[PDB]
């Protein structure tokens, strides 16, 4: 089948909104009822909970990302949206992992980050999607036998959304990317 | 200076009790505010609850560790847990991870898991103490600023816990274990 | 830009048709003139130079890749297509490498392997597409400056073709991934 | 079942009296007949000689740890050592090796490095209890089919201690570690 | 078997002349017609041409080594080589690879890259000898049947020619060294 | 310069005599007092002390290599060459190390295991050169700014002999091969 896409000519927020509008569409067109974005701040799983029904899981950065101790997350979202029904989760990123501290010690590369390299050769976002994917369906908030879309971008907002089947950390290879809704062409 | 500590002839299920009872005095005669443990069914957080004051919080096996897309945690008792009034967590086990992954595909092992094993030369318990320990500080729950208490167990049970200041995965090995409590002496 | 993307129902040979015909248009749409496509026995090849104009080149498997000491690319194939001047060219995979070499003798993976089973979560040639795309441009055969519509299939004919800008061995994660003509949806 | 441990302020020199002390204390009440320890001088070793039964053995730096084949073990110590009636050793470090060869020249980290620095969360004195523990039982020395104290400890003196079964390169991960007798808190 | 091999006082171009000679007496010698050349120029690869006779591959570096989409073997140069029957062939580096790509990005070292580490505590030549050898068999341009004499220097010219029998990357522990005929002996 | 190298039609014991005696010419052909002997029974290293005077390091395998817990050589023999004045050494071998009982467990291959194995592209005895050459370093046995002459073979005996220059465990890729004295061709 022949199904549109969208080229973001450039990467960002600026983007934003019309990823949430082939989300949306694609969903609807393929009855996805299970969501799962990446939105640090949280401006995104919201927007994206006022256009859409299901399962929202919407996952932030881990506990001091940008200051050790404190996460981005203030429980004033985490509720502004634990009430629209959506999920809310932080945890570690499934595609730094702990191999990232080491790195961050020694400074060489562990397994799954070249993973996360490899992915950002088509986008950041497309790398976010497939991480919030693991890191979900461990976590239990997302199916391992149906398809989903996860939503991501890059730095903040959004301008990456795949159709995929979730898989756990344990059968990380089992995770099959079906469609690319939308994605920065650079 | 100088405490106290014990140790286990056989590992096990048949100590958790004492583990618990002895983790607790021990855990209350040092007092402190943030705790953490490893229940995959949740009994043994169960049994912990009623014995302590602040938070305590219970990681468990990440969904598909036994069936894909099957956490554990049963909701009967999930909604026990955070009812008896305490934090409930399920993730991916910060040291395997994907790494797990890319080895029950190709067989061998990544950096991460290398550690869960160095630290199970002690017991199979003392290293889920570090693990579980690292996701919950990463879940933005317990500190990495101040002392925490980490308790686990082999098999079925809780025969090892510990005392240290967790940390998170950018920064990993930032952790600094602080006392030993009890441990299987094997 | 809203564009088009075939989502092949099943990966394989049968797709082979589409997928040529899509890199034609998009060519035109896009005014490219470099294609690098993976044909082991050189059909492939074959047929796109047949719908598409400009510097083609064909990469064959690596001497032994099936049988030590042996070339699967028959010297006559080979010669018709570089009758019709499609540059053909054969060495040592990309993502896989001397590394695979290792893990035949040693068992786990090495780095370069991990972006390949990576690459593998969208489908079979969406790794062969990068991949031959490396391969071509260390060779000198097509440039890391510009874009080119790189094609692979799943083990016989083609069903994925990719718009990308290659990059060399030594800067690798330079290569930048465009758009998806088409690819299996599984 | 129990037993008894300390714990020091802050990390150093000013320990292996206390430590050394109830090293041996705790050494002796637990009876045994084959020992090991840390000093790259010798004298925490001098110390130690004249309170135990058996099996002593003083591990140092491998020659070159500070310049190009120089040992520190002064022959003058040596003499001393050996004489006092208690094997003298001198090898690559088990938890290192050329892995830190590798290191040195390229900039990252080898499993077995890995390793070290896991055990150094608890104390760097933690970890050396190990790698000093692990070449004395290669050297043919120490067994693995029995108990073993091990002591060592940070920088310039002996904090740390416990007592394993040892074990082989070769079959490493089978080391048993069985007590711990004191430690820097940090 | 007692034969001759030169140790060079120096590294460098200026013992080219005599490696070429000591190849031509050993390959009469031994009933050797396949030879691999490193030659990035193509200059080495020329002389050696005239002094010896059979199948020659003079192999130069790969597009990209040294600038962006740039390959150091002048046109005229491989056309002139050509013109005399010698197999001209370019293609990412057998011993570094990718794994440099990943290196360059995070510092470490892949496993492919220590192999040639450890290949250049002979010499800088003994290392792109047995390099070599592997690309020209995956390239199908020499066999891995039989031997072959390999010839490779520091930087310009040759200083080293080993006797060998190739293997592919999938099978590269299968390459075995049979003679040296000449090694710089820094 | 121009030298006679001699290679064994085949690898193993049939070759010891030989090697030992191009070890003598060499040796006083340059005027090298070091020699670093791997003889596990010590056969090897008797044999040769007895034919050369200076600094015999006979290194036998670590502790527990053919059956845990005891170490394949006698301090009876330790002694029958303890009066020759050939120093005695029993460790853990430096080109395998712990990584070896890593990929033993989880069977995968450590950095250190493939320096190994490439060196064994040339011959098992050439490898073992290196190792010893390495082992004794650290052990400070031997000189790391001094030539030396390892011997090594294949299984029992010996077959390859080197003019090197030792390097330690953390520089480790100092050393350097200055001469191949023997080598079994295959
Ligand atoms: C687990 C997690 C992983 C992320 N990693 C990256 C990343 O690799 N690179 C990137 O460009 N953005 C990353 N992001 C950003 C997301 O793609 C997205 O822009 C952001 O979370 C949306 O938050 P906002 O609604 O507050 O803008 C990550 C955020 C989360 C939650
Ligand atoms: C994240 C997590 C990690 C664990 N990893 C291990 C492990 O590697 N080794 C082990 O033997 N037990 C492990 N456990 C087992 C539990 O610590 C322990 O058996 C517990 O008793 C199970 O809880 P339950 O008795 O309440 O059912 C792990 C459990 C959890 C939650
Ligand atoms: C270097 C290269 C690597 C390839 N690796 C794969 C692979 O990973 N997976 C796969 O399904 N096919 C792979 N192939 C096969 C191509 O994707 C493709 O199926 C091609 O059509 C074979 O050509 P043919 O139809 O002329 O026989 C690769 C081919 C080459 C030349
Ligand atoms: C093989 C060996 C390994 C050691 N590694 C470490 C290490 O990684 N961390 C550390 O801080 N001290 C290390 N030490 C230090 C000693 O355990 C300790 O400082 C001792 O006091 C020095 O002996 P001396 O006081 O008799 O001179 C090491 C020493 C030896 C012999
Ligand atoms: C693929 C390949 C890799 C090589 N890598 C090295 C290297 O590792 N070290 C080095 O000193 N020279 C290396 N070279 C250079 C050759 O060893 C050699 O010096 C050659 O003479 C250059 O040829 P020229 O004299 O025609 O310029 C390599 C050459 C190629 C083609
Ligand atoms: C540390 C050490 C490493 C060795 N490793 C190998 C090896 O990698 N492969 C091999 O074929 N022989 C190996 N050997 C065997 C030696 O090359 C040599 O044959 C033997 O030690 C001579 O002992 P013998 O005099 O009792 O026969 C090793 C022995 C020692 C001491
Ligand atoms: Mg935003
Ligand atoms: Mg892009
Ligand atoms: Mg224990
Ligand atoms: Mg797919
Ligand atoms: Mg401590
Ligand atoms: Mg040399
Ligand atoms: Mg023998
Ligand atoms: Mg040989």
């Amino acid at each position: 089948m022949e199904k549109k896409i969208c080229y973001f000519e450039e990467p960002g927020k600026e983007n934003t909104e019309r990823v949430l509008e082939l989300v949306g569409e694609r969903a609807d067109q393929l009855g996805i009822r299970n969501f799962v974005v990446a939105s640090v701040s949280g401006e995104t799983a919201l927007r994206l909970s006022e256009m859409v029904e299901g399962n929202i899981v919407s996952v932030t950065h881990h506990a001091g990302f940008r200051e050790k101790g404190q996460l981005e997350l203030e429980d004033e979202a985490r509720d502004a949206l634990l009430e629209r029904g959506v999920n809310v989760y932080a945890g570690s990123h499934a595609l730094s992992g702990v191999g990232r501290g080491i790195s961050n010690r020694f400074g060489g590369v562990t397994p799954v980050e070249i993973m996360a390299e490899t992915l950002r050769m088509v986008s950041q976002g497309f790398k976010v999607c497939v991480e919030i994917a693991i890191m979900a369906a461990d976590a239990g908030l997302i199916p391992v036998d149906e398809e989903v879309i996860a939503i991501g971008g890059t730095a903040w907002g959004a301008d990456t959304a795949l159709v995929l089947t979730p898989a756990h950390m344990n059968s990380v290879f089992d995770l099959r990317i079906h469609e690319v809704i939308a994605m920065p062409r650079p």
